[PDB]
């Protein structure tokens, strides 16, 4: 069965067959759509079929379906599974796996880059300290003095789920958030819970508005340990506006390397619970969400004051107006310091291209519209007008519970 | 099967049970979500009537009463007899108010129970339809103190006697294809502007020509009627900051009025049921003025602002888009014509959700449509999970009349 999606600004219709290779569930039924819901230790029993399915995909992509290399590998994985209850991926399989998890990330507007991903193989890692080293090399490589390169570092897979490798931070680089006794919050409010933990764990906190959190790494199911990323490795960018000179005086800065570290990488049934990955920022992530969400740095107020906007009525659109200026400053500042960044127009336009290309060559591109459309100026980006189908392919990046909620403390 | 929705900005959680009544289907499956797709007999009729009447009599605290039982029997008999049935006035108003209450794409449902309903099932001609519409337009406009309204024409019979308003909105601007390869006026309306001319309209071929009405009664060939100008309140668009703004020659009409939908109540189908409310500011400034497939004036406005349109990076489109929307809100308020901004509206809707979850057990909402086409994340609906599902009574889409009309 074929399914068509239309672009209502260009009248271009595309056909999806890829959705037929979808197994995992969406959360939706024939009677209910849960497309705006953010969130709607494995036996040998179900492992081999997952293994086989992945391996068939792999060998097709290399144009070796049915080959002797193909079947022998299937036989090998099979026997290793029954003997050992699990199996190990070839380097080639891991690389392919990682690329594809990205490529199936329906919520990621940046997937056009998916083939150029540097994959670091950290499957030989055994300690927290070993983890820190691997992570440091990731950051240094990825940052490349401001000319950012995509990368993922992949730690050992889950075995029995009692020996999980985890990176406790949600992102590698991120600012502390401190709740004050008067109820107010210093620094990033998203990070308050995690900051408190770090402190509890032994972190001495500078207690400022932009303190780079420490790494809290957990290896082989052991209690997590703290590490301070060498400051010289953490590229930061002071935020200024090109016309407004009082903007620098807001004392705002942001870090250059966005890197998500709390997801789970599933490949061929194997679960990699520590798989931090990094790309580069689309401006709105910082300019709209990081700075302007009410539950974050919330600088709309203070920016609009300095702009002398009529804040007396929301129908003056002072909020919308300050939002744009803040986003202008973010992009200006990153381009000035030559730190890689992309604006929401450029990025959604490329996604549209990427998407068309994916229908032509792959037979579809799973995309989550609620997530793909940027959080400001929606309809003046081409994705707004683009119909999208959302479905789950493997390999895949999945959410996983916060480790402080699940961890078994040794002592 | 008792679902929960979360606001991720306030941590408020609501529990949804209303979904368990949902009858119609969504387009989605366990394997695929179609949330961003724009369009995913006596034995049929009576169960339909019963469900409606049951929920109606429950709404008036006479569930299982004699009056309830009486009516259920009365209608059952009329269906057996006439194959269709007719609604009591009370049921008709309840029905229409609730189709609005159930419209998962409408950010403005907080006002749902204050809907003026004009019963027009006694109508028989297009001239007659014109008179009903004119009255609706005058009442709703109310010299700019806009009031919500719907006018309902006879229900469908055998599908050959369908009443229809061919216009997509009662009041809209013509669109003309130029020899220039370009498009003067409203591109959304180019084809309709044709058909008007084909049926005989004499187009002044301006940019903002109010389209004529093209009304269809009892399945007859449709007729043209020009709305009295004195009933079409318009707003000249000026900016409270840029004096050059007026020179762009822009204006917009004050009464938004969807006329091409099908209203379904207790199994009956009203193919002609124009309704109107008031504009959320972005509807005009973002979509109407700035969609590429519409008036597409962003280029002209940024030029007039002398912004560096050289690179997307400057966010000149974003900068202009704001100012334009500041202007639209400014113009309407300066003329005492009701309009609401996206912050006030989305905020209102959040309140409406809280009431509905409280008093009804839920409220079906379509996130992809509720979040405004600008400044998405600085409005509260953005951070609000919504469950989407189809309750009845309902407004459904229907084919454009030209494609169907037996001539
Ligand atoms: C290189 C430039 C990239 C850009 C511009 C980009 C852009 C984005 C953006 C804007 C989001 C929205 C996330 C949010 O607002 O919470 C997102 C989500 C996502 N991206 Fe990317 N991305 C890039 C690279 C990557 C890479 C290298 C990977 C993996 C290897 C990836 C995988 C994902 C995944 C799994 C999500 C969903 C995250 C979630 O659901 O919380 N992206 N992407
Ligand atoms: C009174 C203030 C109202 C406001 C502020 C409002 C706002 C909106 C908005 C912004 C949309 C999305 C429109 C689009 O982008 O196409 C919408 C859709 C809709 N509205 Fe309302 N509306 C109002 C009144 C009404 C009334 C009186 C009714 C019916 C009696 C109604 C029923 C609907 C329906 C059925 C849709 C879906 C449109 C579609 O699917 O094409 N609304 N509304
Ligand atoms: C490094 C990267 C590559 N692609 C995107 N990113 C990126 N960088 C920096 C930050 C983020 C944010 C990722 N998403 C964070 C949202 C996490 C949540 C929180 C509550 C409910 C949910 F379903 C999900 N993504
Ligand atoms: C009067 C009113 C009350 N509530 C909203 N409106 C209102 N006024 C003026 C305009 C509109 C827009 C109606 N919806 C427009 C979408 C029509 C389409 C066109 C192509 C494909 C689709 F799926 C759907 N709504
Ligand atoms: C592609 C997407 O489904 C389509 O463009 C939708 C998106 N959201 C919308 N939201 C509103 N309010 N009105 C619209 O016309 C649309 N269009
Ligand atoms: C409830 C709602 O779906 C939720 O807030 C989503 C909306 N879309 C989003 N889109 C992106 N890119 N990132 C987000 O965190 C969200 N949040
Ligand atoms: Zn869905």
């Amino acid at each position: 069965r074929f399914l068509k999606v239309k672009n209502w600004e260009t009248d271009v219709v595309l056909t999806d067959t890829l959705h037929l290779k979808s197994t995992l569930e969406t959360g939706c039924t024939e009677h209910i759509c849960m497309g705006s819901i953010m969130l709607p230790v494995r036996t040998k029993d179900q492992l081999f079929p997952l293994a086989k399915e992945f391996l068939d995909q792999y060998y097709s992509s290399i144009k070796r379906f049915g080959s002797k290399a193909h079947m022998d590998r299937l036989e090998e994985v099979n026997k290793e599974i029954e003997s050992t209850s699990t199996y190990q991926l070839k380097d080639t399989e891991l690389i392919y796996g990682a690329k594809h998890a990205w490529r199936n990330a329906s919520r990621c507007v940046g997937r056009i880059q998916w083939s150029k991903l540097q994959v670091f193989d950290a499957r030989d890692c055994t300690t927290a300290h070993g983890m820190f080293n691997y992570i440091c090399n990731h950051v240094k490589y990825a940052t490349n003095k401001g000319n950012l390169r995509s990368a993922i570092t992949i730690f050992p897979q889950r075995t029995d789920g009692k020996h999980d490798f985890r990176v406790w931070n949600s992102q590698l680089i991120r600012y502390a958030g401190y709740k004050q006794p008067d109820g107010s919050t210093l620094g990033d409010p998203a990070n308050v819970q995690f900051t408190e933990i770090c402190i509890q764990q032994g972190w001495k906190a500078p207690r400022g508005r932009f303190d780079v959190l420490p790494l809290l790494l957990q290896a082989n199911g052991n209690d997590p340990e703290l590490f301070q990323i060498p400051p010289e490795l953490v590229l930061e960018v002071p935020i200024r506006h090109p016309k407004f000179d009082w903007f620098k005086d807001l004392g705002l800065k942001w870090y250059g390397l966005p890197a998500v570290s709390n997801m789970l990488l599933e490949i061929g049934g194997l679960e990699f619970s520590a798989c931090p990955f990094s790309g580069w920022y689309m401006g709105t992530e910082i300019g709209v969400r990081d700075y302007c969400d009410n539950s974050r740095y919330n600088i709309l107020e203070e920016v609009a004051k300095k702009m002398d906007l009529d804040m007396r009525k929301t129908s003056s659109l002072w909020k919308d107006q300050a939002l744009v200026e803040i986003n202008i400053a973010v992009l200006y500042s990153f381009q000035s310091d030559k730190v890689t960044i992309v604006d929401h127009h450029s990025a959604t336009e490329s996604f549209i291209k990427h998407m068309e290309n994916e229908y032509r060559c792959r037979g579809g591109c799973p995309a989550d519209w609620v997530w793909i459309v940027p959080p400001m100026s929606g309809s003046i980006t081409p994705v707004f007008h683009q119909e999208m189908l959302n479905y789950r392919l493997t390999p895949s990046f999945e959410y996983q519970p916060d480790p402080w909620n699940t961890h078994v403390w040794k002592g």
